[PDB]
């Protein structure tokens, strides 16, 4: 007898994020839940999970990663629910 | 007899983030929950999980990582729910 | 007879972050919960979990990591729920 | 008969962070909870968990890590919920 | 008969951080809870948990770590919930 009750009675305009999980019972992953509420901004990956036996014999490699740039990010209220509020991004 | 009650009665506009988990019972991962509420900003990974036996014999490698740049990040209220408030990002 | 009660009755607009977990019973990980509320900012990883037997014989490697840049981060209210407040980021 | 009660009755707009955990009963990790509320800022890792038998025979390696840069971080209210307050980051 | 009561009745807008844990009963870790409220700022790790038998025979290694940079961190109210207060970071 499993009984789960979340936000049974609500009145009055709330701002909500809800995640409810109920469960009764090279790379390998069997059973999982990943990234339910997840934000990636300016994420990088250069060399991931190359095949078996890469560059096995007499390999000559020059690897050069240059992250150099006038990049700008401006964010308000990331994963922040709000109510009866004022959110703004004003430039000049 | 398992009974879980979260936010049974709510009145009056709250701002909420809810995560409820109820459970009754190279790289390997069997059972898990990951990154329910998770933020990555300017995350890097250069060489991850290369295959078995890489650069096995007589390898000559030059690795150079240069992170050098005029990058700007401006964030208000990251994972911070708010109510009856004022959030702003004002430039000049 | 397990009974868990969190935030049974709420009135009056609170700002909340809730995480409730109820449970009754190279790299390996069996059962876990990770990063429920987790923020990574400017995180780095250069060489992780290379395959078995890398650079096994007569390897010549030059590794050079240069993190050198005019990077700026400006954040208000990181994982800090607030109510009836004023949050601002003002430049000049 | 396990009974857990957290924040049974709330009135009046508090700002809260709640984590409730109830449980009745190379690298290896069996069962755990990690990083429920966790912030990483400017975190580094250069060589982690290389495969078995790396650089086994006659290895010649030059490792040079240079962290040298005009980086600036400015944060207000990190993991500090607040109510009826004023939080600001003012430049010039 | 285990009974735990935390913050049974609250009135009047307090700012709180709550962690309640109730439990009835190379690297290895079986059962644990880690980093519930944990902040890492400018954390470093250069060589961690290399595979078994590294640099086994006739290894010639030059390791040089140079942490030398004009880095600035400015933080107010780290893990310090507050109420009816004024928090500010003012530059010039």
């Amino acid at each position: 007898p499993l009984m789960v009750k979340v936000l049974d009675a609500v009145r009055g305009s709330p701002a909500i994020n809800v995640a409810v999980h109920v469960f009764r019972k090279l790379t390998a992953e069997e059973e999982f839940v990943e990234g339910i509420y997840k934000v990636e901004i300016d994420t990088k990956s250069y060399w991931k999970a190359l095949g078996i036996s890469p560059f096995h014999e007499h390999a000559e490699v020059v690897f050069t990663a240059n992250d150099s740039g006038p990049r700008r990010y401006t964010i308000a209220a990331l994963l922040s629910p709000y109510s009866y509020s004022t959110t703004a991004v004003v430039t000049n």
